[PDB]
């Protein structure tokens, strides 16, 4: 009958997660499946040293269960966030918030509070909750005056509730506001660089408000994020014509509204040159979707502009998302497929070889496995020596660049006018409730500044992770020549893109995390956690020179001051003097506090590459040793038990069969899930 | 036919700008009249020294042609004051503004505006003028940041223009907002004070907000001003409902934020303890009654909630402020005609009586005279010993007031969260620049502060002339008494309130200004211009104490802030000290500071009663000595002419029927214009 896209949804999140289990479940098949071969091989003809891919399987597996797409809904003051989420969800839940609040499914109505002053995670009711944590437009609008913080105590809240959705796999975010505060706490925990997709909301009645079109610029331009734009409140448009039953005039004052829109969030609609505007911007009255889903839930919502939406965001994430990880996990089990299976491949036939005919053959690979060494070297130094280069021409980028911040500082003064908290200032004493009034004053210039640097770091640090995989693309196919040859040298007979598995890693194909701190957004989740490491340490940074210039200028201007409040200085003989003393101390220490400071945004970029070689390393060496284990164990055994060669034979003929299978039933899944989207 | 309602506004206008202009015309008859006689003086029996009258009708008459009644229109952002008014005056005139508008009629579209950086009044074009002059809704809000204002170079503008209601008399003051900046010019020009009414558009999706609210208290509250309060986008309300087509649903939505108005304005609606509420708030739909105009102008509004609105201002203005002013002006035309009538009374007897007959008449009264000069000394004094009295009591109140805000600060300090603007702070270097800076940082904290003891002030100054009134009043029933024997111990034959005019004036009962200082709101137009000078000097004062407790502080504070910049001082350490110096120097000057501001405050309050002193004064030798040079003048020409005791007959008798034709003429239009009210 009449399907609504509500429903498509739930469905194809329904079928998703189902994939998603039967993987989970033969992935553990799998694990269990090399794993008790492995222990039988002490009692047998040795072990085949498996054990990477049994951890790498496992942790696959228990990431396949706690799977979940995970939404940030961003949205200024009263545009519709809340009405939005209860119509999205079908539920009159929201308030028709002002703490960041994680929307999860949950078989109790629960609501547990994580603080940050210190308390441990208490508990509540949404009953008290509601009450507890919330605030007039007046008292809102208060705390708004001096750009502060509702309650600072408070990192984020929790609520569980039994939203079908949410069971399907969704979580949501949801974000109390625009401002630079409650902007960092969220990048500082992540979610801006933790989320599948990025839910906007806007009104028809504040088109890209300074506040948006800011907020845009520093934390989602060109940070490869997927936001899709809703236009809230579209219905009101009409209110306002001449005669607003005229569909030609509402069209043309549409129109007029709607180049507004594109003219500034085309730029945000685009991926790798082709454009999707309008498979991210929906013009939408969420005041009448939620009406509908009022009289009944399985309410067709054509004409609220929810449905166009709803089905692009449903693509996106089940046709798209879904594939991307999916995939990856049946890359992760073929490499633990063919890992096995070759080994295998590798061992019976040496079951009949004796000890010396043994130690005959693999001594005559021993050249072999040293150019595998070579390689797991000349790529470690590459690596290095790019952190190195990387670490120190951003460091420079950084230092020049706060420098030079100084040349314009008179002209930002003015468009930035800093407010200083005088309460803040004074109040209390310690040398840090006075320097962060100061810290505070200047927040939006920070932000700013900060934000536009980063994006050119980023920008950088890409390339250079951008070059290192094509550089592992090809380490890794001679390192497979070189292994091709240990197995011939050793056999006798010579046996996606097929490198091997550090190559996999190295490349960016694969991943076990979510996010990682390269540009790789094809390995895991493709969250970008270098986002989140840069853009923070740089804010210390550029906050740190203000921290700086901070106590440099006190001194000058205590003088100033206190030489007017007791008449030794009159008015006007005291600034042309400010100003020598400033000039004078800055051009004296900037150039010093820029290089002192210029010095984390160094261990930060050198960290990026560290983490990856340490990564890198560990599979390469892992490789290197557990291939030459494979024979060593062999020979432990034909020099200290007696195996049954030919129940050696079937026990791991088994184990190959055993594990192959397990892979078709996963290709298999896979498979199935695309070409039913080939039908739809 | 269907009469319209808006026509009913033009029509009771039209009709009051008709009274009003004939009265001007019996005015200026009667002036030309005494006036043309008093000239025939000195060549007949001498001048009567009806001049004083012959001034006040004058001033009286130029005064009823530039009557108008002028409407201050103040309203937050965006609540719909413009589509309000375009409604209002039938137009779409307004750009659906960033300064003081003056409305007012005139032949061609014209836009003067007047500046106060010293720029002469320049000129302009609609045209050009709403492209020069208004501020995008993103760098509108930019200067709201940090509380400043848009313009100011402008003090206001001015826009002539072809619209009727203006024709019939009508001048509108359309405010850019509620900030206190705006706010105080507005007060410093008069406006808040020289207006019939207030029009405050509020907005249903806004009810009173903390911003309206707070401008009510200190600018509104106990001020005694007619304000009605247009809740503006009614039609909103029923876009939220479950079944936006539910009157019984709508209903209570509307009744849950009618409480909330209620609630809020009551306080405002109310008139010597009878309340008007429904007279003065309505529910309005200002987007609906202009389309309907658009349409055709002499279009039925009912159901925008207009109709029941205009016909409230409609009586106030032309059924209540009319009558008032016009009735004075028939006080006024009575008290000329008596003194005439009397004066000519007094007079033609004494024609027949000898020089010596009539010297001996005279002498007979001077101790009669002597006995006015007592009252008008005696009354001189006990309103003297009032300002003294007064200016005194009062200088000490603020004094008081002032010191104890001391005892209180901490906590405000709190509550308000100063933020001094860094960059306004050091830029220039001015002893001003500097200090205005920190002046502003308090602007909430010194008007809220200030307003809240101008009120108690105002509520005492107001007791004061009301009883100096009631005191005049008993003084001009003996003053009376006294004037009557003159007259019989001088003619033989002895001959609204009826007291003598200067009595008149003392009491408020009339008065040339449209407003004066003292609670005389029966006087003139009502307005009270006590509010201005005492509500501004006042800021002067608690902003002075700031001034003052500034250059107090200067100095110890840059002792820290320099005391630390370099090192002597450690963190926490200048703080026990900052306060240890704070507390020092206050408790060693706020007393001191307080009176010597204290001290404009006197000046202000001995002025409001210097002035009452000095009219009140001339008015009452104004008296006495008219009635003197009656009888000196006649005998000056006993003993110099020589008259035609017939031809003087006529000639004065002649005087006395002219006049009293004139205020008739007046008596009539008065009464009949009353009389009209009575059957509608
Ligand atoms: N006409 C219309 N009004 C809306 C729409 N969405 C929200 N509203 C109105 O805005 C108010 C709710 O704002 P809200 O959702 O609480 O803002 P939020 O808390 O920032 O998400 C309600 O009273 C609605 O009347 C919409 O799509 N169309
Ligand atoms: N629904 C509704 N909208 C209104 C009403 N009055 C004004 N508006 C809307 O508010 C906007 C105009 O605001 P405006 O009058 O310029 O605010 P102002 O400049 O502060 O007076 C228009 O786009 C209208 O759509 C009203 O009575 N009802």
């Amino acid at each position: 009958v009449n399907q609504v896209a509500t429903d498509r949804f739930i469905q194809d999140l329904e079928r998703v997660a189902q994939v998603r289990s039967e993987m989970s479940v033969c992935l553990n098949k799998l694990a269990e499946t090399i794993n008790k071969a492995e222990l039988a091989g002490d009692s047998s003809s040795g072990k085949l040293s498996l054990e990477r891919d049994i951890e790498d399987i496992t942790i696959a597996s228990k990431n396949l269960q706690q799977g979940v797409f995970r939404l940030l809904v961003l949205g200024d003051m009263k545009r519709g966030k809340s009405t939005f989420l209860n119509a999205l969800i079908g539920e009159n839940l929201l308030p028709s918030t002002a703490v960041l609040t994680v929307l999860r499914y949950g078989p109790e109505k629960k609501v547990t509070i994580h603080f940050n002053d210190g308390k441990s995670p208490q508990q509540l009711d949404f009953q008290n909750f509601k009450y507890k944590y919330t605030i007039d437009p007046a008292e809102a609008k208060k705390l708004e005056q001096e750009k502060k913080q509702a309650f600072p105590d408070v990192d984020y809240a929790v609520v569980e509730y039994p939203l079908t959705l949410l069971q399907k796999g969704i979580e949501i975010v949801d974000s109390p506001g625009l401002n630079d505060t409650e902007a960092r706490n969220e990048l500082s925990l992540g979610y801006v660089n933790n989320c599948h997709a990025i839910l906007f909301v806007m009104r028809a009645s504040q088109p890209c408000t300074l506040g948006e079109r800011r907020y845009l610029e520093n934390y989602i331009k060109g940070r490869g994020l997927t936001v899709f734009f809703l236009v809230n409140a579209w219905d009101q448009v009409r209110e306002s014509l001449i005669d607003p039953d005229d569909v030609e005039e509402l069209q043309a004052s549409e129109n007029r509204l709607r180049q507004v829109f594109n003219a500034n969030l085309a730029e945000y609609c685009t991926v790798e040159g082709q454009n999707i505007y309008d498979e991210r911007v929906f013009e939408l009255s969420s005041i009448q979707a939620l009406r509908r889903r009022l009289k009944n839930p399985q309410a067709d919502l054509d004409g609220t502009g929810f449905p166009k939406f709803m089905d692009s965001l449903n693509t996106f994430l089940t046709r798209e998302r879904a594939i991307a990880e999916l995939r990856q996990v049946r890359t992760l089990a073929r490499l633990a497929c063919n890992h096995t299976r070759e080994a295998v491949a590798r061992r019976i036939p040496l079951l009949e070889q004796d000890v010396n005919e043994l130690k005959k053959r693999i001594d005559s690979v021993e050249p072999e496995f040293n150019k595998l060494t070579g390689i797991r070297d000349e790529f470690q130094k590459e690596i290095i020596n790019t952190r190195d280069t990387q670490a120190r021409t951003i460091s420079e980028s950084f230092r020049s660049y706060v420098l030079n911040l100084g040349n314009t500082f008179e002209n930002d003064f003015l468009r930035y006018q800093p407010e200083l908290n005088l309460f803040d200032f004074l109040s209390s004493g310690k040398r840090e409730a006075f320097n962060a009034a100061l810290q505070k004053a200047f927040e939006q210039y920070i932000t700013d500044k900060s934000a536009a640097w980063t994006l050119t770091a980023e920008k950088d640090i890409n390339a250079a992770f951008k070059e290192l995989s094509r550089s592992a693309s090809q380490y890794g196919a001679s390192y497979n020549q070189i292994t091709d040859q240990i197995t011939e040298k050793l056999t006798g007979k010579d046996v996606e893109d097929n490198s091997p598995g550090w190559a996999k890693w190295a490349m960016g194909l694969l991943s076990l995390s979510k996010g990682n701190l390269a540009g790789f957004a094809l390995a895991g989740a493709g969250f970008d956690w270098k986002n989140i490491l840069l853009n923070y340490f740089t804010v210390i940074g550029i906050g740190g020179i203000i921290t700086a210039v901070t106590g440099i200028l006190l001194g000058p201007i205590g003088f100033a001051l206190l030489g007017l409040g007791v008449g030794f200085l009159q008015a006007d003989q005291a600034r042309r003097e400010l100003v020598k003393t400033a000039k004078k101390e800055l051009v004296k220490h900037l150039p010093q506090v820029a290089h002192e400071q210029s010095q984390v945004v160094y261990n930060a970029v050198k960290e990026c590459f560290d983490s990856y070689e340490r990564e890198v390393s560990k599979r390469i060496n892992d490789d290197i040793v557990s291939r030459k284990s494979e024979l060593d164990n062999l020979v432990k055994q034909k020099q200290t038990r007696e195996i049954n060669r030919e129940s050696e034979f079937n026990r791991l003929k088994n184990l190959q069969e055993d594990v192959i299978a397990q892979l078709q039933k996963i290709e298999a899944a896979y498979s199935n899930l695309l070409a039913y989207y080939s039908h739809h």
